[PDB]
């Protein structure tokens, strides 16, 4: 089947930032420049994050997050608004959009001896 259809999406490109701690799990970088491919449906947190937690996460994934999901302790920001308001998992990510990820919960603080 040659010359069927014709309409590959373009690539989109996206800037995700991590706060302190879990830079280290992404080359240890503050900004990090990401580039998702071209289909013909849009790149939506949901997949996002298997690529995020691949592709950029270079770390165990259980340990940033745990599944298609954020785990319940990383906070993420889209454009500074929780995703929770527009779209956990239902908001697609179209271009130049900069994505925010905070980890609060790996906090290993109790019994302090100095």
């Amino acid at each position: 089947g040659s010359s069927g259809s014709s309409g590959m999406a373009a690539p989109l490109c996206v800037k995700v930032e991590f706060g302190g701690g879990a830079e280290l799990l992404f080359d240890g970088v503050k900004k990090h420049q990401v580039a998702l491919p071209g289909q013909e449906e849009p790149w939506d947190i949901r997949n996002l994050l298997v690529w995020i937690k691949k592709n950029l996460l270079k770390e165990r994934p259980e340990l940033f997050i745990q599944g298609d999901s954020v785990r319940p302790g990383i906070l993420v920001l889209i454009n500074d608004a929780d995703w929770e308001l527009l779209g956990e998992l239902d908001y697609q990510l179209q271009d130049q959009d900069s994505i925010l990820f905070i980890s609060t919960l790996h906090g290993g603080s109790g019994p302090s001896s100095g």
